[PDB]
C-alpha cells in the first residue's frame, strides 16, 4: 500500500500547489507560524485545470489576472504603508490596526531609508494573480495544534490559571495571533525607488511625470541588460536619476530577476514558481469554538478561547511604541510606532521627588525574611514618605515569592544490621506583598528638587548612561519592585554631567500626573516614553528627553512568553538501607503490582513530592 | 473501481472546466464563496464540442463571440461604475443596488485615483466570450451548506433566537449574499487610462477625439514592443500622454500580457485559460425554499429563509456610509458610498447638553451592583436631567446582562477512611435595564452652550483626537451604553484646542432633532456620519465636521458576526473520594451502561451542567 | 455497458452538433433558459454529410450559404431595430412585438450610442449558414420541465390558484417565454460604427456613398493588419472617419478575429466552431397541449395552459415603459420602450389634493387591530373625504393579511413522577379590506393647490429626490396601500425647493382623469409614467416632469415572480415527558406502524400542523 501525498504523485504525475491557507500568521512581523488545519490528500483532488495536486478541503479559484503598470505610486510618509505582500490582513479593522505589519523586515528597512535619507518611497510592479486558494468552512484543526489546546484545556479544569496563561502565550509563539483563510497564488516583480523629499515639492503637475518616470525606468531595467542601451526620453529622466537615494528591485515568486531578462521570459517562469503574494485571515481564538473541538465541553472551550484571545492581545499592547513620529519636529521619536499626538512641548523642568517601597510579610516568617532585602527608604526624608514639597503616586502593589529550604535526617539500626537513614529536604514557598511609591512636585515652589537622575536598569535590562548594570561616576541604586534599580544622585556638581531631564512613571494602572496640571498614563509632552521591566503581565514605563534613549536602530518585536511559570512547594527523600554483613537475605516488594524480588546491600529508594498552590 | 471526476479524465483525456457556478458570492466585496450547489461527475458529460468534461446539472451554451473596441469609454464619476467582471449581478433591482461591489478591489483603486488627482476615467477592452455555463433548475444543496442550514434549523425549533441569529451571520461570513446561477467563461485584456479632467472639457467635439486616441494607444501598446515604433497619429496623441495621470493594463484570464504581444497571439492562449468575466444571480435566500430542504417541515424553512434574509440585509447596512459624494463641494466626505443629497450646508453650530444615563436591576441583587458602575449623571446639572435651556432625547434602551460566581465545599468522612469532598461553582447571569438619554438646545438661547467636545471611543474603538482609547488633554469622560466614553471639557481656554464642532447623536430607531429646525435620522447638514459602537444589533452614530474624522485611506467592509452568543447560566462540581488507608477495597459502577469497576484510591470525577436560559 | 452520447463518440469518433433547438428563449433578453424538449442519442444519428452526431428527433436542412457585403446599412432609429442574432424569433406578430429585445444587451450597448453621441449605426457583416437545424414534430418534453408543470398540475386539482400562480412564474424564470423550434448553425462576422447625424443629411446621393465607405472600411480592417496599408480610395472615406464615433467589430462564432486575418482564414474556422446566427420559435405555452401531456386528463391540462399564458403575458406588461421616444423633442423620456405618441405636450400645472386609505377588518378582531396601522386621513381635510374644490378617484381595494400567535401551555403530573407538559402555538391570519382612494382638481378654481410633492418610497424602492427611504427637508409621509409613504409638505417656501410637478395616479383597474379635460390611463401629457409598488400583481403608476426621474442608465428587466405565496393558519406543539425517578421504566410505541420502544427520561414529541386556506 501507499499512502498521503505520494499516492497522488505516482498516479497522476504533477506537482502539488505549494501555497495553501490554514497556517499560522504573525501579523506584527508578517512571517507565517505551524500549521493550524489539517491537510490531507485523501481524494487526490486536483485545480479543474488539473495541473497542481490539492488538498481535500481546499477550493481554488481560476482567476487568471496579470497586471502591468505604466506609472509608479508615491508613498512619502510611513505611517499609510502598503505591505505590497500581505496587505489585506494588515488591514482588518481592529484596535491594533495601526501596529500590524510594523516589526516586519520590508518596514523596517522602508522606515530606516526615509528617516535617514529624508526620502520619499515609489513602487512599480508587475503582478500575475493565478489562483485564489481558499478553506472550506467545515475544516477540523491540525493534530499539533489540538493538542496544545487540550493542555491549556487541562489546566482550566485544575484552577490552574497562571499555568494556563503560560501555555496560552506559548501558542502566540507557535502559531502566531492568524489564521490564513485565503491566499492568492502567483508572482509579482517590485521595483522600490527612494527620492530625495525635495525633488516631488515642485507642484501636481510635476508629479505626474515623477510618477511615468519611475515606469519608465522599471521597463528600461527589465529590458536592457544593465547597458545603456535606455530610451531615456527626457532631461527629466536624468534628473530623476541624480535625486534617487536607494533603488531596490525586488522579484517575488518566479524565476529569479536579473537585469536583462524581458518581460516575455520572466512571465515563461511564473509556472511551478509560486508563492502567496496576498492574504487574508481570522484571528486565532476565532477557530476556538464548540464546532472545532466537539470532545470538549460548551463553557469549557470559552475559558480556553478567552485565555488566547488574551495572549494575544497582550502580545499587541507589548510592541506598541507611542511618541512623536513627525520626522521634522525637534522632539522626533525615533522607534516609535503609533503616532502620539503630541508632537510640539513646552520643555518644562520637572523635580524628581524620590522612590520608596514598601513591604509586607504574609507568609514564611523567621526562615528568609522577605521584607528585608525587598525595603527601600526615600534618600530625601530617610522615611516612607516624601518631602514636603512632594506627595505619594501609587505606582504598583503585587506579590512577591521566594523559596527557602528544610533538611532533615535521621538514622536507624536494626538488629545491629540493616542501617536505614531517610533524608528529608522539603521546599516551601515564603511570599510577601510590596507597595512602590513615587513622588510628585505638587506644591509648586521647590528650593532644589533633588536627586538628578532617571535612568534605570533591571536584572535584565541595561542603563543607557553606562552600556552596563551599574551606576554612572558617583551614583547610588535605589531598589524598586523587583530588580529595578534606579540610579540617584543630588551631588549638583558631579551629578549634573550625567543627570537626564525626567519625566515619571506610569504603569498600566496608573498614570502619572504630571500632564494635567485620574491622569492620563500618556506622557508629560516632549518627552519620550521608554518601558522598565514587566512586573508580571504589567508594563512600567518612564518618560526622559535626552535623545540618547530615542536613537539607534529599529527593535525587534518582544515575543512571548511574559510570565514565567510559578514556584511550586515540594518534597524529596532518599532512604538508603545498608545490610553490615553477609549471611544476611533480604526481600523486597517494591509496590501492590510488583512482585517480591531479592534484595541487594544498599537500596536507595528516591521519591519527589511536587503540590499545585 | 475509480470514481469522481479522475474517471470522467482518464476515460476522456481532456480537462474540465474550471468556470462553474452555483458557488457563494460576496455582492459588496466581488469575492466568491464556498460552494452552494452540488457538483457531481456520475455521468461523465461533456461539452458539445468535446472539449471539456462538465458536471452533471450543468448546461454550457456555446457563443464563440469576439468583440474588439476601436474607442474608448469615459466613466468622469465614480457613482456610475462599470464593474467589468461582474457587471450583471451587481446591477440587480434592490434596495441596496447602489453599495453593491463599492468595497472591491478593483472599485476602491478607482475611487482613490479619481479623488486624489481630480482625474477621469477611460477604458478598452478586448473580451472573447467562449461559454454562458448555467445550473440546471431542478439541483440539490451541497453537503456543507445542507448541514450550516440543519444547525441554524435546530436553534429555530428550541426557541433559541440569539444562538440562530449568531449561527445566520456566519452563514453570511462564508456562503456571501448571493450564488451564482450563470457564469461566462472567457478572457478580456483591459486597458484603464486616468485622465486630468482638465483635458476632456473643451467641448463634445474634442470628446471623440479624446476617446479615439485612447484605443489607439491599447493597439500600440499590444502591438509595438515598448519602443517607439508606434503610428502616433497626431499630436493629440501627444497631448494625451501629457493629461494621462495613471494607465494600468490589466489581462483576465488567457496567458499572461506583456507589451508586444500581438492579438493574434493573446488570442491563442485563451484556450485551457478561462476565467470567468460576467456573472448572475440570485439572493441566498431564494435557494431556502421547501423544494431544497425536503426533509424539514414546511414552516420551518421559512424560518431558517427568514433569519439569513435579515442576515444579509443587516451585512448591508453596516456597510453604508451616507455623506456628501461631490467632490468640488467644500464639505466632501470621502469614505461615503451613498449620496446623501446634502452637499450645501449652513454651518450651524450647536450646543452640546451632555449625556446621562439611567440603571435599572432586574435580576440578581446583592451580588453585582449592575446598576453602579452602568450609571451615569450629567455633569452640568448632577441629576437625570437635562439644564434649563435643553431637553432629553432619548437614544436606545437595552438590556445588559453580567455573570456572577458562587462557591461552595462540603467535606465528610465515612468509617475514619473514604473522605469525600464536593465542590460545587455556580455561574449565575445577572441582568440590568439600562436606559440612555441625550440633551437638545431646545430653548434657543443658551448663555454659554457646554462641555465642547464631543468624540467618543468604545472599548473597541479608538478617539482619532488621541490615536488611542483616552482623552485628550483635560478632558474627562462621560460612560455610555456599555463601552461607550465620551470626552468632554468646559473649561472653554484649555477645551478650545481639541473642541470640534458637534451634530448630534442618532441610532437605529430615533433621529436627532437638530435637522427639522418624528425626526429625520439623517445629519444636521455640513456635518458628516460617523458611527459609534453596535449596541446588539442596533447601530449608534455621531455627526461631526472636523475634517480629521473624514480622510484617510477606504476601510474595509465590515464583516460578520455583529452579535455575540450570550450568556447562559452554569454549574460545575468536583466530587473527590480519598482512602486513606490499604486494606480498603472499593468497587465503583459509574453508570447504568458501565459494568463494575475497581476502584482507586482517588477519583476526583467532573461535571458540567449548563441551561440555555 | 455504454449509453449516451459517449457511445456514439466512441463508435464513429465526430464531435456533436452544438446548435440545438428545443431550449427555452427569453424574449425580452435575448437569452436562452433551460431545456424544454428531450434530447435522446438512442440511435447514432449523424447529419447527411456525416460531420456531427445530432439527436434522433432533430433533422438538420443542408444549406451552405456565404453573404459577403460590399456596402452598408442604416439604422438611423432604435426603434427599428435588427437583432442580427435573433432576429426571426423577435419579429413575430403579436401584442407585444415591439418589446421583444429591449432588455437585450446588444439594444441596450445601441441605444445609449445614440442618444449620447446623437448618432446613427451603421452595420456591415458577412455571414456564414451552414445548417438548419429543426424538431420533429412528434417530439416529447424534458424530465425537468415535465417534473414543474405536474407541480402547477397538482395545485390547480386542490384548488390552490395563489400557489399556482406563484410556481407558473418560476417557470418564466427558469425557462423563459419562448420554445426555439429551429436555429441556424453558422458564424458571422459583424461591424458596427456609429456616425454623427449631422454626417448622413446631406442628400439621397451622398447616402450611397457614406454605405459604401463603411464597407470599404470593413474589408480593410479584416486584410490590413491594423497598419495604414489601406486602400483608401477618396477624401470621403477621411471624412468618413472623422465624423465616426464608436466603431466596434464582432465576431460571433468561428475563430475569434484580430485585425489582419483575412477572409479566407476567417473562413477556415468556422468548421467545428459554430453558433446559433438566428432563430424562430413558438410562445411557452403552445407546448402545454393534450398531445404533450399524456398522462394528466384533458381539462387539466387547459388550466396549466392557461396560467402560464398568463405569466407569460404579465412578464411583457411589468416590462413596458411608454413615454416620448424622440430624442429631439424636449420632454424626451429616456427609460422608455413603447412610443407613447404624446411627444408635444401642453405643461398644465395641476393640483394635488392628497390621499386618503379606509380599512376594515374582516377577520382577527382584538389581536392585531389591522385598521390602526392601515388607515390613513386627508390632512386637507382631517377626514376621509377630498376638500370643497376636489373629488375623490378610487385607486384600488384589496385585502391585506397578517399573523398573530397564541400560546398555551399546561402541565400534569402522574403519580408524582412522569411530569407532562405540553406547550400548543397557534399561528392563525388576520385580514382586512383596504381602499385607497385620490382627489382631483374638479371644481378648477382653488386658491392654493396644496401638499405640493409627489414622490413616492415603498419599503423595497427609494424615493429619488432623497436617495434613500426618507422624506426631503420638512415633509412628512402619508401612508398608502401596503407600504407607500407619499412625502408631503405645505410650506409653500422651504416646501418649493424640492416640490416637483405632479402628474397623477392609474393603476390597473382605474385611470387618472387628468387627460381628457371612463379615463384614458395614459398620462397628462408631457409628464411621464413611473412605476410605483406592486399590489398582488396590479402595478400602480404616477406622472411627474422633473427630468431627474427620467435620466441615468437603461435599467434591467423585472424578472419574475411578482407575487409571494399566501400565509396560511398553522399549529405548533411540543409535549415533554420527565421522569422524576429511577425504578421507573417506560414503554412507548410512537404510531401505528412502530414497534414498541424502551422509553427514556426526556421525550420531546413534536408535531407542525399546517392548513391550507
Ligand atoms: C534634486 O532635485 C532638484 C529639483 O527639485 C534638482 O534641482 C534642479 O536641478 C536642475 C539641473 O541642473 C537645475 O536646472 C535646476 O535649477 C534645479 N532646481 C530646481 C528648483 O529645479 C537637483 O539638482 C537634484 N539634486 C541633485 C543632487 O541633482
Ligand atoms: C492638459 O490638457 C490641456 C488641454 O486642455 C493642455 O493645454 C494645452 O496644451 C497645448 C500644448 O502646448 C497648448 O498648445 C494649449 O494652448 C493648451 N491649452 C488648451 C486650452 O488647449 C495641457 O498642456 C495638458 N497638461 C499638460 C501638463 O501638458
Ligand atoms: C462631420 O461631417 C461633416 C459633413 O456633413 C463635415 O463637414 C465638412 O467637412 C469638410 C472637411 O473639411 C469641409 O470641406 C466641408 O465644408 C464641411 N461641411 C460640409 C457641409 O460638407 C465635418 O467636418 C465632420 N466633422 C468633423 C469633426 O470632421
Ligand atoms: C481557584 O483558585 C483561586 C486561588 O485563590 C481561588 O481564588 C478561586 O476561588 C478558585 N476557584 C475555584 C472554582 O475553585
Ligand atoms: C420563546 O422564548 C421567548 C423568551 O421570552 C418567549 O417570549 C416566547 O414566547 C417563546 N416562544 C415559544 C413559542 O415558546
Ligand atoms: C375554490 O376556492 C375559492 C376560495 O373562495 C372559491 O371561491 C371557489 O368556489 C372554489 N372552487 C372550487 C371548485 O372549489
Amino acid at each position: 500500500d501507499e499512502v498521503g501525498v505520494q499516492k497522488c504523485k505516482n498516479a497522476l504525475k504533477l506537482p502539488v500547489l505549494e501555497v495553501l491557507p490554514g497556517g499560522g500568521w504573525d501579523n506584527l512581523r508578517n512571517v507565517d507560524m505551524g500549521r493550524v488545519m489539517e491537510l490531507t490528500y485523501s481524494n487526490c483532488r486536483t485545480t479543474e485545470d488539473g495541473q497542481y495536486i490539492i488538498p481535500d478541503e481546499i477550493f481554488t479559484i481560476p482567476q487568471k489576472q496579470s497586471n502591468l503598470e505604466m506609472n509608479s505610486e508615491i508613498l512619502e510618509s510611513w505611517a499609510n504603508y502598503q505591505s505590497s505582500t500581505s496587505y489585506s490582513i494588515n488591514t482588518e479593522l481592529s484596535l491594533f490596526s495601526k501596529v500590524n505589519g510594523k516589526f516586519s523586515t520590508e518596514f523596517q528597512r522602508m522606515k530606516t531609508l526615509q528617516v535617514k535619507d529624508q526620502a520619499i518611497t515609489t513602487r512599480v510592479q508587475v503582478r500575475n494573480l493565478v489562483y485564489t486558494v481558499k478553506i472550506n468552512p467545515t475544516l477540523e484543526l491540525s493534530s499539533g495544534f489540538r493538542k496544545e489546546l487540550l493542555d491549556i484545556s487541562d489546566r482550566l479544569e485544575n484552577n490552574q490559571t497562571r499555568m494556563a496563561t503560560y501555555l496560552a502565550e506559548l501558542l502566540v509563539l507557535n502559531y502566531g495571533t492568524h489564521v490564513t483563510t485565503s491566499v492568492d497564488a502567483g508572482a509579482a516583480l517590485i521595483q522600490e525607488d527612494h527620492l530625495r523629499a525635495s525633488f516631488l515639492q515642485d507642484s501636481q503637475s510635476s508629479r505626474s511625470a515623477v510618477t511615468a518616470s519611475a515606469g519608465l525606468a522599471f521597463q528600461n531595467t527589465v529590458n536592457f541588460k544593465f547597458e545603456e542601451n535606455y530610451t531615456s526620453q527626457n532631461v527629466l529622466t536624468k534628473s530623476y536619476l541624480s535625486n534617487r537615494t536607494n533603488s531596490r528591485v525586488q522579484s517575488i515568486g518566479g524565476v529569479p530577476f536579473y537585469p536583462g531578462i524581458t518581460l516575455q521570459a520572466w512571465q515563461q517562469g511564473i509556472t511551478n514558481h509560486l508563492v502567496a503574494i496576498d492574504r487574508s485571515g481570522l484571528p486565532l481564538h476565532f477557530f476556538i469554538n464548540p464546532n472545532m473541538l466537539p470532545d470538549l465541553p460548551g463553557p469549557l472551550v470559552k475559558k480556553v478561547s478567552k485565555t488566547v484571545e488574551t495572549a494575544v492581545k497582550r502580545y499587541y499592547t507589548f510592541n506598541t511604541y507611542p511618541g512623536c513620529t513627525d520626522l521634522n519636529s525637534p522632539n522626533f521619536n525615533f522607534q516609535a510606532n503609533t503616532d502620539d499626538g503630541s508632537c510640539e512641548g513646552k520643555m518644562t523642568n520637572f523635580s524628581f521627588g524620590g522612590v520608596y517601597q514598601e513591604c509586607t510579610q504574609l507568609s514564611g516568617n523567621r526562615d528568609v525574611l522577605l521584607c528585608q532585602k525587598l525595603e527601600q527608604k526615600n534618600p530625601l526624608t530617610g522615611d516612607f514618605s516624601c518631602p514636603s514639597g512632594y506627595s505619594p503616586v501609587h505606582l504598583l502593589s503585587q506579590i512577591h515569592e521566594e523559596g527557602y529550604n528544610h533538611l532533615e535526617c535521621h538514622r536507624k539500626c536494626t538488629l545491629k544490621v540493616f542501617c536505614k537513614t531517610v533524608c528529608e529536604d522539603v521546599f516551601q514557598v515564603a511570599k510577601a506583598e510590596f507597595r512602590a511609591f513615587w513622588c510628585v512636585a505638587s506644591s509648586q515652589v521647590p528650593e532644589n528638587s533633588g536627586l538628578l537622575f532617571g535612568g534605570l536598569f533591571s536584572s535584565k535590562s541595561i542603563n543607557p548612561m553606562t552600556n552596563a548594570q551599574s551606576c554612572p561616576a558617583g551614583y547610588f541604586p535605589l531598589r524598586l519592585f523587583e530588580n529595578l534599580k534606579v540610579c540617584v544622585s543630588q551631588d549638583y556638581e558631579l551629578g549634573s554631567r550625567f543627570a537626564v531631564p525626567f519625566g515619571g512613571f506610569f504603569s498600566c494602572t496608573v498614570g502619572n500626573p504630571l500632564v494635567d496640571p485620574p491622569s492620563l498614563k500618556k506622557c508629560p509632552g516632549g518627552f519620550s516614553q521608554h518601558p522598565a521591566l514587566i512586573s508580571d503581565g504589567c508594563q512600567v514605563s518612564y518618560c526622559v528627553k535626552s535623545g540618547l534613549f530615542t536613537g539607534g536602530s529599529l527593535p525587534p518585536a518582544r515575543l512571548p512568553p511574559f510570565t514565567r511559570p510559578p514556584l511550586m512547594s515540594q518534597a524529596a527523600t532518599n532512604t538508603v538501607i545498608v545490610t553490615n554483613s553477609e549471611n544476611a537475605r533480604s526481600w523486597i516488594k517494591d509496590s501492590q503490582t510488583h512482585q517480591w524480588r531479592l534484595g541487594e546491600p544498599i537500596e536507595l529508594r528516591r521519591a519527589m513530592n511536587v503540590i499545585h498552590g
